[PDB]
Order: structure tokens, then sequence, then C-alpha cells
């Protein structure tokens, strides 16, 4: 099939829902499906949104909610209390799947209240809560590839988007570590504070009394200046020894 | 209506003046307002002004014009010799004011000779009257209450996909500015440029050049330290030094 | 004059000619030719071809080719042997006539074949090359560029293998993947900008010189690695890049 | 007030006992009483004794027999046995003070069968008379110098008992991968270094004004400490002290 | 020619005048000339005598004080206010000279008082002194910088300043007027870096500027205390706290 | 083993010697030897040499002429013509040996005539300090206790090992090598070395020093290639 058959399909697809709502993360994938709906049913047809969570970074949240109002798209923002579901808030490895199957939920009831008959992701052809809620990924339904997606991208001018595919804060605690409101504002505001120093890949992992820093070690030589106010700033989180792992970034 | 009815209450001013000369500097709310006074008006009732001056180095000047030139409107340049005022002169807290006057007043001449209704500048939100208020200048982005967002929505809105200091602020208030020293600054600030540092500033002090750099590239520096020493030297600096606080 | 007048010399020119060949390596200035041509003529009427050679690495070929099907072209791959000709072979200062002549050859045989119009390649203001004709410059196409909607492509620049070996040196298929899979580590690490001059036992590599510090937690695992691939000793420029 | 009153001092505290027993350790200050016994009472009647343990180097003990042999020093070395106690096995915040007790319970008996009348320790501003005579570090490094003391233990090697958290027990294998990671850290050429063990983390506390000159030895350090036991190795960001 | 000949001119030297003040300063040359005179006139027959004033730190006087004391000499202080010298006080380029006159116009007051029949200093072959009368004994007896260390060997002399200090008036540009304030602000200065661990450094006064003056090799180990210098110049009063990029002196 | 037998081991081997003659490189260990061969047998008893020649630098010749004269030693310079011989003008792994017999075989000529039972080195020809098993630590404290402060720190190597096996060592490329490791220690950096290998230059520095070096590679690339090399350069490695 060529782009213009799958695009083509994708709009075959879009003219039958007439409104739908678009679970928006800013990424290369939704910002497509975003843009591809208002272009295909309306700006008046269409409900974007973004969630918000202790879990994902409020920069990330607000830069996500702004990509989608310079798509022209009405945009609205929802929070989940993950932590309210113990299956995440245990950190298991199967933390995540219920992490979405609370935010495919959240999004059927607005797609309920404001009266649209899908929910939209920007899931591709290359998993399991995704069915339930009875999302639909038109994307991989119409025989995407990132190959694809990045063509279509081109075709329809989109330049901004993000290339930060932003991760769970999760992935800071190892295994079976109780998430806390607190530890996790812990580490948020330490992952800030450096990405704030001019280091946009970075890890704070929590090691209790103990915090190791992740740095690409391209960086680390760069990072020399800041020692004494990351040790200070970092201690005054809650972390009583602020260290910088020498095997680098991941 | 909010935004429907901010983006009318501007079609309307701009209905209203039919001719319109158009300060033009790069920016969001610059290039929103001229797109919109040529979308409403026409090529033939819309001048764009960029202003180009020492202060400012040779390059903007060519950027923010070619940027109005290219989005198809006709595009005047008109140069100020800010240094005739002896607030610029001697670089005074208010140097910023006495320089907006000076171009407000060439603008309205201008718009006298060409036959505009109005100046129109992209502001959104002190020694005397406002220079806008002195000059006569209306700022509809202002006007109509626009916020920042209601900016950006507009720009994707209408297809606007391209867009964008004062030299002053590396003088010590008080300090005269001269076209000597001036040059001085800038040359020094365009070769540290070329060493792979676009994010500097370099502070003029008399014979004492301090240099300000984002403090995660210091360590990346230290490799030019002495070529740095040298070049600045034989721009007229005696010398040449590193703050260690960084860029702000 | 405007970037809108240049623009439309550029389309006057390639609706003149029709049908052409589009030489592909997959920067910015053949990006722009390539996308440009798309825009005015279809993927019909338009040929990209993505040279694959000894003295450029398969990575850039793959990515070039993969460009190239995602603006929207049909893309043909053709081998080259550069290393053929005694010329190149040797390492003369004439080398890059003789590689440039044999390149610029069978992308005319294959324009011949598909009844294009002419050649086009990518060269810009300071075979036909439109951008120039029309007074591109490098700030020009970053412009043109970013109102089309162009993203991905090559940032940096690629260059002939050739330039690692000293005037004189018979370059060989040892040598020359030797340099390869030094730069190719030396890449992974967060460099996407080196050189690895080939100096028989002596590894001399240049970085630009803003990187210099930021390579220093680097040294000793350049230095077995590159010593494994051959060399004696695994150097610094002291001057960098260039 | 002067060095000559301080220095005649403890000619004169030396002299009334006549026969001492010298904590010898190899640091400055032990190494400058030693020899202030010497002069004023004879190899005959001065005792040097030093304390092999499991908290300490073999390195701090080998070179502190071949200083304390060449004063011209009666030499002669003991060994105890801590984590055998209580208290110091399980790193509780008292074990400093059983492994002094336990330290300068034997000395006692080792200065009685020597027939001595005091035993000696280094202490400065059991008989400290460096810190009776009132003397400072700076009191110290002009004497030693002025003896001709050139040989002597620069870097303070204290005790591994520090590099570990209260409540953790110690054992022949957590020693044994500090201290072999401290060897392996000084080899590089950093003297002044500790090895903080927190279980499957290594805290490595350098000099500031060496972690710049650190950056190249990253990964090895990396790689090595990770094949002595420790499966992630930091740098701390505070520093030595 | 040998070093038994200059030795002999120089005991005989010290016999003739029999009660002489020395120039104290715990250099290698004032050491070998206080070492020289107890040994040939005796305990009670020498007088050390070290300046102290605001133009040094007071720490090379107590260790030049100590040194006296070490050798086995009577070493008396005397202050001086330098800044009650215009030339000085305004930092012209020839205050050097008139700070000397006023030091040796001390010095022969004190050799009044005490009867000695000379003042000494430690001057060897390779202005103001002259005028005062001042005797350098080691250069009219011909020695040479190895002829010190030679004569400093033979008499078990192994303890002297190794660094020769400079007054605090080379830390002004010349025609700046000199304060007590901004003395001890950039002797503060100069104490705290020196504290960080580097011993040669010198902070060049510029009114609201600092001009830190770093051995170039060391630079890089100094980046690690940018922000740590910064906040304690600027405590001391200096706006701005700077790094000569031409390094120590040049 | 106190330092008072050793001290005495020495002295009482210089009293069987009577008359000596003293191979002085600057070091503290010739000096050590130097001094005390003075303070037990007279400098009329006592013979320094000092060799001058191409495989060390003239700032380190210059420095022993005078530190021996300083100690009180009545000197002699002796002139040595490495490269007249062929194993050390082509620099074979084994030239290290001439090298050796051409420097003893003169100071043992020069001995014989001054009357000198012995020739003197300070090895830790007789080596009194490693016959009376001396260590670096008892050399600095009997240094000391005699009142020794000045010597040569920076102990030299002989230039040979900066040439590959092979290389023909000439008068230029010798100075060439000589003049670029002396800028590079007058900027900061004692142990260093710079291999020759035609075109390039291959510095050789402590690992735990390139970082300290990153300020100056621009001037020191100038440098050595007005000195002759066209490409400087830093070996990854390190010193050794
Ligand atoms: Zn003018
Ligand atoms: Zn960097
Ligand atoms: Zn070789
Ligand atoms: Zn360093
Ligand atoms: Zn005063
Ligand atoms: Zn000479």
């Amino acid at each position: 099939a060529t782009l213009a058959t799958k695009k083509a399909t994708l709009v075959a697809a879009l003219k039958d829902l007439q409104r739908v709502t678009v679970a928006f993360s800013g990424g290369i994938d939704s910002t497509l499906v975003l843009k591809m709906a208002l272009d295909v049913l309306g700006r008046d047809n269409v409900t974007a949104v973004v969630a918000n969570s202790e879990l994902f970074t409020d920069e990330e949240f607000d830069k996500a909610m702004s990509l989608a109002e310079e798509l022209g798209a009405n945009v609205q923002g929802t929070t989940l209390d993950y932590l309210s579901d113990d299956h995440i808030k245990n950190n298991t490895p199967d933390s995540w799947y219920y992490a979405k199957k609370m935010f495919y939920s959240r999004l059927n009831d607005i797609a309920a209240n404001n009266g649209s008959a899908a929910v939209l992701d920007g899931m591709i052809k290359n998993l399991k809560a995704r069915s339930e809620a009875g999302a639909r990924s038109l994307l991989q339904e119409a025989d995407f590839f990132k190959t694809d997606v990045r063509a279509l991208a081109q075709e329809l001018g989109l330049t901004n988007w993000n290339k930060v595919a932003s991760c769970s804060v999760s992935s800071r605690f190892p295994y079976g570590t109780t998430l806390t409101h607190d530890n996790i504002a812990q580490v948020m505001a330490a992952e800030k504070y450096l990405r704030s120093l001019g280091f946009p890949t970075v890890r704070v992992r929590f090691h209790n009394d103990i915090a190791r820093i992740e740095l690409p070690e391209a960086r680390i030589g760069d990072f020399l200046v800041f020692n004494d106010r990351v040790n200070r700033q970092l201690q005054s989180l809650g972390f009583r020894y602020v260290t910088l792992d020498l095997g680098g970034f991941r």
C-alpha cells in the first residue's frame, strides 16, 4: 500500500467517526493523529486530552498542552491519581499496564460526556489495556510504520513535536520500592534542577538515603562546575548523599 | 467571545485605518500584526519598516528585513544614529526610552509621507509619557487584550512558521558609548561565537573585558583561553577575563 | 532578490526540464532539490540516485536511501568502484577529478535510460546545480526548507575517506576498513564530527576543539579499541579538526 | 610560647619517667615523640610498639617498622584483634571507644613487662606529652624538621571502621573489599581517598581539587570496583571532608 | 674566589662592627647573615628585626618571627604604617622607593637605641638603603646565589621561606588610593583562595572588579570552586569576581 | 638496620678506598655520595666528574657543574661523543650497553690518572649506597642530616628512548626533541616524553595531568611545529 492509500484509509476512518477524543502526548504519532483529525473532522469536532499526574513532570504536561494549541485544537487536561491503584504504587513489572488501564478509562468517560464515538491514540504497526477501553489506533489499523508517519508528517508541514519520549518516574526506583507522594516529588524536583543547569538527559536514581545521578559520559566533564550546588540542593530535598555514577547514562 | 472577538476587534481597527505603516522587528507579534495588515488591507496599503543602527549587529537587520520581505510586504529599512541622543550616548537607565522616542519619530515621518493613517507595533504588555502614546502609535494586539496564547494561536492559524538585545547592555550605566568601543565589543562577541559559543556576552569595563558564558560551557572554553586573551587584547582590551558567575 | 523570486526561477527551471534525475546524498542541499523537484513534477518524473562506494560509509548510504523514499521519491541505488581507477587508488591530488568524473558519468547513463532531461545535484552559491543558478546561499536553503516543512536530514557533512590518508598512499581494503571502524566507534561515543587520520602505525584523531574536554572520559577505551583494530599508537591531534 | 620552651617541656617530662612505651603509628606526631624519646632516654630505655589489626593496612604497618627501626629504636610488633568484640564488629557509634580501650589495654601490659613508667601516644593540642607541652599542628612540623626528620606517613591512615555506616556488621569480605578499592584508587595517583560501603553502592570521596583530574579514570574504576563486588560505583559530589 | 675567602671577608666585617642590627625577612640571604652574626658576635650583640605592616599578611610576619627565634636570636618586631606616606597611599610608581626609605629609617633608629654599629640587610651581588647607611656584607664579600647555598649547607641551615613574598600594593593599579578596608578585602580574598588549595594566587583589585590570577595549569582544577569563589568574594565587597585568561602574571 | 649502621658502613667503605672519583649527575644520590666522599677523605682526595654529551641536556650539565663546586669538590668536566659509535648512532635495542661502556671507560681512565682506587655512582665501578643497603627513604634522611637542600629534582633519562629502534640519531633531531621537552616542562609538566616519529611528535604525559594540559594545546601545537614537526599529537595511553 502506498502513502496515498493509507492516508486515504485514515481519512475514511476519521470521516466515519465525525467526533473523536484524541490521547495527545506531543509525540510524532499522536501529533499526526491530532493533526489528521482536525484536518478531516474540524476543530469543533475534535477534543484533545493530555494527562497530568505525579508520574510525569509538569514541564512535559505544560509543553504537550501547548503543542496541541499550536495545532489549533480544543485541548483539555485531566489529572490521574496513579498511586491510588496499589498495583501501580507497589512498582511491579506490570505496573505500567494498570497505569494505561486507568488512563484509557478516564478517556472513555470524557468520550461519553463530550459526545465522541471513539478514543484515538498514536499507536503504530511495527497493547493490552488498549483493547478493553475500545481505544482505536488509527495509524496502525491503516498499516503505518515509523517511516510512514514521518513521511506524512513532512507532507503536512509538521516540524515541531517532542523528541523526548518521556519516561515514567517509576524507573528511578528499583522494582518493589513503594512509591510515595513525597519521594516522587523528591526525584522530580532534583531532575528539574539538573535539567535547568543545562543537562536535558539526566536520571536521579533513588537509593533511600542516596541519590545516584546518571549523565551521558560525554557531559560529565561539563558537569564539574556544578558539583557543590547540586550537592547542597539535593541534600535540601531529603537525600543524605548526592553521588554521580561513573558508568554514565543507563 | 474571547479570540473570535479579539481577532474581530483587530480586523475592525485595521479596516478603520485603511493604510498603515508597521514597525517590524521579526518577533512573534510584529509578524502577526504585519500579516494581519496584509490579509485585511493588501500590500499597497501596508509598509513594513525595519530599523538599522550601530547598537545592533550588521546581521539581525539583514534577517528581520529578509523575513518580512519573505512574507510579501513592501519593506523599508531606515537607519537611526541613536548616539545623537545624549541619554543614549552616555547610557542612562532610561536609554531604552529615548531610543523608542527616536524610532517612533522616524516612523511617523515615514508614515506621514506615504499617506498612512497610523503606525502599528506588536506590543502586548517611564521618564514621562509612553513613547507609543507620545507618538500616536497604535498597539492593536494590546488593545484587544491578546495574551501570549492568543498570539500563539493565530500564527499557526494563519500559517506563520518562520519568525525570530541592544548592545548598550554590554556597557555600565553612565559609560560613554563611542563608535570605536561598540565595534570593539561586537567584534569580540562575533569572534567568540565563531569559536562555537553562540550565547555569550562581552561586558565592557574600559580596560577590562568581562566574558559571560553559560556555566555549562566554561569547561569546553578552556582550550581557547590564550587565543581569546590575545585576540581581545588586539581589539583594545588590556585585560581579558571570564566571569565566574556565568551568563545571567 | 527575495526568496520567493529565487523559488520561482527554481520552479520555472524545473518545469522546463519536466523529467529529471537527482543526485541524492542526504544533506540539506540535496534534500531541498529532491523535495522541490517532487513538488513540481511528482514521483513520476523524478528519479533519486544514491551512490554506494568504498570511500563512503554504508551508514550514510542506508540512511540516504531511507530519507529519499520518505520524501516520496522512487529511489535507485548504484555502486561505484572508485578504487578501480588507478588515480584514486594511489591517492594522487587529482583523485577528486576522476572520482567526480566516474560518479557523474554513471548518473548520466542512468538519466539517459529513464529519459531525464538533466542530472541534478545540490551545489549552492559560495550536471546542473539549480539552487546555485537561482543564487541560493546557505542562509536561503535553511529558510526555504523550514517553509516546506523538511526536517530529518544528515546534519554532519559527508566526506570521501581518501582525505584520511596522505597523498601518495595506496588505499587498500584493509586500511580503509580500519579507518571506518575507528571513526564509527568514535561516533557511537557521542562525537558526530571526527576524523581518524591514517599514518601507518599511528592513528591521529582529529576532533573539534570544543569537544576535546568532553572526550577525556573516553581516552582509555578509545586507545584499546583502536589498538585492537590494528593501530599501534592512538593519538589526539592537538590542532583539532582541520 | 617559643618552640624552644616547648621542646624543653617534654625533655624534662621524658627525663622524669626515664623508661617509656611509645604507641608508634607512623604519623608525624608519633614519629616526633619516639625520636624525642631516644635522644633523651637512649635506645635501651625506649620501647616502640605497633598494633597490627584487621582495621588497618599492611602498608601502614610495614613502613611503620622500616621507619621505627631506622630511628634507632627497639621496635617490636604486637597483633590486636578487634571485631571479635561485640561493639566493634557491628559498628555501633561506640566502637571507637572499645577500639581505644582494647588497644590501650595491652600497651599497659606490655609496658609493664618492660619496666617502663608510662605509655605515650601522639596526641596534640597513657601520656600525651605533646599535648602537655602545648604542641599544635604547626609546632610539631617545625620541631620534626629541626630534628632532621624526613620520613613519616603524610596521609592520615584512619580506621577502616569509618568507611561503614552505623549498624552494618563488618566481615573479612566487607573490609577487604573496601581496602582493595582504596588500594586501587591510590595506585592511580589519588593518595587521599575514601571508599564508603553502602551494600551494593560504592561512594568515592576525593579532594575536590582532584576530581577534575579524576575524569580520565572514570571507566576503569567503574569496571574494577564492579569486579570487587560493588554493583554501583559513584563519586560523592561533596568530596573528601 | 674560594668559599673560604668570601667567608673570611664576611667574618672579619662582622668582627669589626661587633654589634649589629639585622633586617630579617626569612629568606636564605637574611638567614645566612643572621646565622653568621650569631656565630661571630654572639646572641646579646645581635638584634633581628622583622617589619610588621598593613601591606603584608600577619602570617608571613608570624613565620619570619619564629624563624628568627629558631636560629637562637633576640628578634623584635616594629610596626610601620606605610600608608602614612602619600607616595605609598596613592600607589605611585616610585612608591617602592619611599616604602624602603621608611623601612630603613626605622631600623637606624633601633640601631641607635640598642647601640649597634651598623644595620645589615641580605643583599648579594646579583637606592634607598644606601642613603640610610645600611650594610650588605654578602655583597661586599662577593657572595653569589650559589655561594649562599654553599655556606648555608656548611652551617646546617635547611629551613627558610622558599617563597619571597610581595607587598599587596602590586594588587592595585598605579594611581589607586590604598585604604585599610580594600587592603583587607584583597588579603581576605587571597587568603581564602589559598585555603582551597591554590598557594600561588593573586587577586587584582579593580574597584568593583576582582581579577583572579592563577597558574594556567591549575585553572582546570579550579572550575569546581567557581561558584563558591564567586559568592565569597562578593561577600567581601567585590561586585564582579573574574578569572584572568592570561593567568598568573603576564 | 638503623641509619647509623649504614652511614657507618658507607664511611667504613669510604675509608678503605682512601682516594676516589665520583660520577656526578646532579641527582640526590650522586650528591649524597659526593658530599660524604668530601666529608670523609677531603677535597684533594675526591674528583667529581660530570659528563657532557648530546644525549643529555646542557641544562642538566650546567646544573651539575655548579652544584658539585657548590659542595666544595674540585670538579672536572668531560665530553662524551656518543654518536661516534654506530650502535648508539643508529639506536639498536642494545645501544644502551655501548653507552654505559663508553661512559665508564672514560671515568676509569680519569680515576687512574688522579690516583683513585675506584669509581662510584649513586645506585641504590662501586655502588656504595647499594652495597650498604640504602633505600630512597634513608637517602633523604641522611641528606637533610648533612644540610643537603639543593639538587636536580627531575631525573633525566637518556634521550635515546625518544627515538624508535632503527632511527638514526642526528645533531638536529636530538635538539628538536630536547627543545620540545624543555618547553613542556616550563609550562608545569616535569614528567613528559616527546616521542620522535619523523613528521609526528607523540607527546607522553601522565594520565592524571591530561586534563590540566588542555589549556596549552594550541600553544604546544605551534611551538613544536616551529621546531620541525608537522603534526603534534598526544598519546591516549599516557606516560608509559
Ligand atoms: Zn558619531
Ligand atoms: Zn562539553
Ligand atoms: Zn612507529
Ligand atoms: Zn589537575
Ligand atoms: Zn595604616
Ligand atoms: Zn651551558
